[PDB]
């Protein structure tokens, strides 16, 4: 999240977090949004598949750790 898409630790984490923590899509993408350019392209990214969806299975390819750097 960090390197591809400029996403900052703090929020990144706070993200992957609610994520794992079960919450809600609309909780990932208010965050998202108000991050702004870099929350907006990795929206983007998931295309048409949900947030919360798209970074479970981010988060099942590479491990949390890794998803936040990315």
């Amino acid at each position: 999240m960090a390197k591809e898409f400029g996403i900052p630790a703090a929020v990144a984490g706070t993200v992957l977090n609610v994520v794992e923590a079960g919450g809600w899509v609309t909780t990932i993408v208010s965050i998202l949004t108000a991050v702004g350019s870099g929350g907006l392209s990795l929206l983007a990214a998931a295309g048409r598949e949900s947030i919360k969806a798209y970074l479970k299975k981010e988060i099942k390819k590479k491990g949390k750790r890794a998803v936040i750097a990315w």
